[PDB]
Order: structure tokens, then C-alpha cells, then sequence
């Protein structure tokens, strides 16, 4: 968990950015391991809570944390996903096949099912935060807003409105500041829409308040060009307004699993 600055080599190749600072490529002497390194009072605590979350997670479809390091700045060292964010990948690879997209989103649902079973809420589940190891292997990243649910609660209640990916959030998150695995299922439906639309932003041209209003009229994003009906149906089921009737990830993962090898068989 605590790592040696001596065994880390940072390259000059930036992989990400944000309010936190920067994400750079690097090498860690184990064989050496190629790593993505998140480099940074508020920030440090957020970084440490993130690391403390990833450390508890063990699944093939979640990005693994190598550990943390206090050098020049606080730094969080993760496994590298060489093909990078899913949205960018699909934007520059417009010919990826439909079967292939189904395979990737099914993988993310296997990861989220695990997260659900582990009682963690992700709270930033978007195509940008799905990283490709190869063309056929997706992992979930960015646990910076994520929460371990208390043993007696099925949701996390935020005290104030943070800096939030509002177009990926469910009505109970916007309205009640309440975040559950089911809230992540809503996010998942948007992420699926992004994937089948080859990395286009959702609710394009629209402010957060206009999205809220659209969602309130019972309106929903249209079906992406070339997107299978069964997958748009699943999207729409993820966008069930009422948290109580919206599926969980076990249900969502099974739907995808089944449809995926219907297709694989075709």
C-alpha cells in the first residue's frame, strides 16, 4: 500500500487530468509493471479515501491499485489500461462492432455487480471512467466519489451538492442526495448509450437543469444509430425513474450476459 519512490519511474506522458491535478504514465519495479499514476488539504484526503476504497476491491473488471506514495506530491499508483478511456477509444475507432460493444458493456456490468455485492457505490460511472486493457477487455476506474455503504443503510447521503456528473445521475441523487447501487444502475444506462453512440456525450447541447426537466416529462434519450432494440430496452429499464422498480446489477448483468451470447451465436 505504501510504495517506494525509488522503485517508481514517471514518464512524460499524461493520461488524465482534473481538479486533483494530473495522471501520468510510469513504471514500478515489482518484473516492472506499467502504471497510471494519479498525482495531486481537501485533495489529499480525497486521494487517501479513494486508495482506501480501491484497496478493498478485487475483481477482473475493476482497475487494481498498486499502492500510494508520498513524494513531491501525494500519488496513487494503479495498473495501466493501455487503450485508455472507452469514450475516446470509440470516438477514434468508429468501426468497432456491435457485438464488441455488447462485450465491453457486459464486462462493466460484471464489475458493477461485484461492486454492488461488496456494498460500494461508485457515483461516477460514465464511459470516460471505463478503461480498455485491450479491444476486448474493459475495467472500471475513477473511485474518487465512491463510497462504502454503512452496514445498516442501502445508500449514501451526501450533505451538500458536490461537483457532480449530473447527466449520469438518477432522479433520487439530484432530488434527495441519495446514492445506491440502483443509482449506479441509472448511470450504467447512460454509459451504455454512450458506448452504443461511439463515445458521444449524452444530452448534448443541454444544461443539467434542462436534463432534469426532460427526465421529469418522462422523456429519454433516443436509440443510437445501429443500436440493437434489446439493448435500447435495457437502457430504458436502467432509466426507471422510481428507484424501487429499477433493476439491480445482478438483473442487468444477466440480461446482457444472455443477449451477448445470443449475438455471439449469430
Amino acid at each position: 500500500v505504501y510504495l517506494d519512490r525509488k522503485l517508481l519511474t514517471l514518464e512524460d506522458k499524461e493520461l488524465g487530468s482534473g481538479n486533483f491535478g494530473t495522471v501520468k504514465k510510469g513504471y514500478y519495479q515489482m518484473v516492472v509493471k506499467t502504471v497510471a499514476v494519479k498525482i495531486l488539504p481537501a485533495l489529499k484526503d480525497e486521494l487517501l479515501a479513494e486508495a482506501n476504497v480501491m484497496q478493498q476491491l478485487d475483481n477482473p473488471y475493476i482497475v487494481r491499485m498498486i499502492g500510494i506514495c508520498e513524494a513531491e506530491s501525494w500519488m496513487l499508483v494503479m495498473e495501466m489500461a493501455e487503450l485508455g478511456p472507452l469514450n475516446k477509444y470509440l470516438q477514434q475507432n468508429r468501426h468497432v462492432k456491435d457485438k464488441n460493444i455488447i462485450e465491453l458493456v457486459h464486462q462493466v456490468s460484471m464489475g458493477m455487480k461485484y461492486l454492488e455485492e461488496s456494498n460500494f457505490v461508485h457515483r461516477d460511472l460514465a464511459a470516460r471512467n471505463v478503461l480498455l486493457v485491450t479491444q476486448h477487455y474493459a475495467k472500471i476506474s475513477d473511485f474518487g466519489l465512491s463510497k462504502a455503504l454503512r452496514a445498516d443503510e442501502n445508500y449514501y447521503k451526501a450533505q451538500t451538492h458536490g461537483k457532480w456528473p449530473v447527466k449520469w445521475y438518477a432522479p433520487e441523487c439530484i432530488n434527495y442526495y441519495k446514492f445506491s447501487s440502483k443509482s449506479d444502475v441509472w448511470s450504467f444506462g447512460v454509459l451504455m448509450w454512450e458506448a452504443f453512440s461511439y463515445g458521444q456525450k449524452p444530452y448534448r447541447g443541454m444544461k443539467g437543469s434542462e436534463v432534469t426537466a426532460m427526465l421529469e416529462k418522462g422523456e429519454r434519450m433516443g436509440c443510437p444509430a445501429g443500436c440493437p432494440r434489446e439493448m435500447y430496452d435495457l437502457m430504458n429499464l436502467c432509466w426507471t425513474y422510481d428507484v424501487e422498480n429499477r433493476p439491480g446489477f445482478a438483473a442487468v448483468e444477466l440480461r446482457l450476459r444472455n443477449y451477448y451470447y445470443d449475438v455471439v451465436n449469430e
